[PDB]
Parts: C-alpha cells; sequence; structure tokens
C-alpha cells in the first residue's frame, strides 16, 4: 500500500510503520558546519574487486541491482565500522526534475539523485537478521548531480527498458560497482534507519562528501520507469525519495576537514 503519492507517500507511512516517528530516522539534512570532525575515524575500505552482480529488478519503488552476498566478495569495512559488511544490492532515489531527488541533503541542498549501496554485517549471517540489529547495516550514500555522463553507469541505464514496470527483472551480470564511486572517499556518518518501510533503525549511514556527475540523458532514462505493473495504467517512477527527518539526539561526524 505504501508508496510515493499524495495518499500513500512518506507523510502516510507512520500509520503502518509507527517507527517513522522514531528517534533515529533517515534521511537527514547534513549541516556541514555543525558536523564534528573526528580525527580518529578511519579511511573507508571499499573492496569490490570480486563483486558478482546477478540481476536487476523493478520492485515498484526503485530498481535494484542484486549481488551474490553468500561470500565475502564485495565488502565494506573500516571508516566508522567495527565489522565487515557484505554488499547485497544497490538502488537509487531520484526526482521528476534535476533540482530534487536525493534523500539526504547538504546544507538544505537537494541533489538530482542518490545512490545507496546496501551492506549487512556478517556477524548476523543474513540480511533478514541484520535488519533487526542496531548495527546491522552500513549504507554507503553517494549524491548524483547532473553534468557530464558517468560511463560506469551506462550499463545500468541501457537495461532499464527491459524492466519498465513493477515486477519485471532481468539478468544483470558482470557489473562493476567501482564505476559508480567518486574520486574521494571523504564522508559524513551518523546512526539512522532504512528510508523506506519497514524504516528499521539498523543503519550506520556513510554519506560521501563528493557527488558523482551523471548526464541529463542518464537521469532521464531513470524517469521513464513505471511504478505500476505491466497490466496497469502508467505512473512514472519519479520522486521516490523520503524527505529529511528530525536529527533529534544525534551528531553527524565528518572524516575530513
Ligand atoms: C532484501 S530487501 C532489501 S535489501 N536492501 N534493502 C532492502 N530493503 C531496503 C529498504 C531501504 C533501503 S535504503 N533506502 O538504502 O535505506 C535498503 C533496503
Ligand atoms: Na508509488
Ligand atoms: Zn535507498
Amino acid at each position: 500500500h505504501w508508496g510515493y503519492g499524495k495518499h500513500n507517500g512518506p507523510e502516510h507511512w507512520h500509520k503502518d510503520f509507527p517507527i517513522a516517528k522514531g528517534e533515529r530516522q533517515s534521511p537527514v539534512d547534513i549541516d556541514t558546519h555543525t558536523a564534528k570532525y573526528d580525527p580518529s575515524l578511519k579511511p573507508l575500505s571499499v573492496s569490490y574487486d570480486q563483486a558478482t552482480s546477478l540481476r536487476i529488478l523493478n520492485n515498484g519503488h526503485a530498481f535494484n541491482v542484486e549481488f551474490d552476498d553468500s561470500q565475502d566478495k564485495a565488502v565494506l569495512k573500516g571508516g566508522p565500522l567495527d565489522g565487515t559488511y557484505r554488499l547485497i544490492q544497490f538502488h537509487f532515489h531520484w526526482g521528476s526534475l534535476d533540482g530534487q531527488g536525493s534523500e539526504h541533503t547538504v546544507d538544505k541542498k537537494k541533489y538530482a539523485a542518490e545512490l545507496h549501496l546496501v551492506h549487512w554485517n556478517t556477524k548476523y549471517g543474513d540480511f533478514g537478521k541484520a535488519v533487526q540489529q542496531p548495527d546491522g547495516l552500513a549504507v554507503l550514500g553517494i549524491f548524483l548531480k547532473v553534468g557530464s555522463a558517468k560511463p560506469g553507469l551506462q550499463k545500468v541505464v541501457d537495461v532499464l527498458d527491459s524492466i519498465k514496470t513493477k515486477g519485471k527483472s532481468a539478468d544483470f551480470t558482470n557489473f562493476d560497482p567501482r564505476g559508480l564511486l567518486p574520486e574521494s572517499l571523504d564522508y559524513w556518518t551518523y546512526p539512522g534507519s532504512l528510508t523506506t518501510p519497514p524504516l528499521l533503525e539498523c543503519v550506520t549511514w556513510i554519506v560521501l562528501k563528493e557527488p558523482i556527475s551523471v548526464s541529463s540523458e542518464q537521469v532521464l532514462k531513470f524517469r521513464k520507469l513505471n511504478f505500476n505493473g505491466e497490466g496497469e495504467p502508467e505512473e512514472l517512477m519519479v520522486d521516490n525519495w523520503r524527505p529529511a527527518q528530525p536529527l533529534k539526539n544525534r551528531q553527524i561526524k565528518a572524516s575530513f576537514k
């Protein structure tokens, strides 16, 4: 029932998922000036060399590129993390216009889109168990601005016409997620939640300071996807972002400056 419309959008989610008004919800606005520099934060360790993408799926909320997470093939560690976290999938949130689409904001600035690379703590054995733990997930968030094309994104964009509507999936092998990363791994970090139902408060957020640039044609292809199923009338998959939630009793930490 939940989605991103006038009658089922983020402002309605609390009725089915009361944790929507919880103490550690995501996303948030990142106030760059009040973020606390922590010189004891380690560099982020991204080990994606052995990544195995499997499939791409339109789930009716976004599209997800799924990975083989049955071994330590693509892992996140270091940074603010004590554990090793396995890459399970990535997806994006994006807007109807280039001026909105990101979930996190930076000094109230919205980006055109936001990439989430979702990882789960291996000490919990699977994703389903990890989401029930306050240190279960690490989501690496990367902002997208519209400018030059991201060549490493083009394989994703090109396959989207095959997964136009809710429920559709396609084989998607040999995709290298390293082609989606900016030059710098400087980051902000804070404890938060899934940004869609069930909104579980299980995520260590790591948001990269440097956005990647994608072209207008690339983001236009995102906007041609459908929220609806093949049988159903067309609602374009746009503005599938949750707005910033109250920071409450949390501090955002910075690895830099
Ligand atoms: C196997 S279901 C699954 S795998 N990764 N995720 C899932 N549900 C999610 C719901 C939300 C997010 S988010 N927007 O990265 O906080 C990631 C999710
Ligand atoms: Na919707
Ligand atoms: Zn997300």
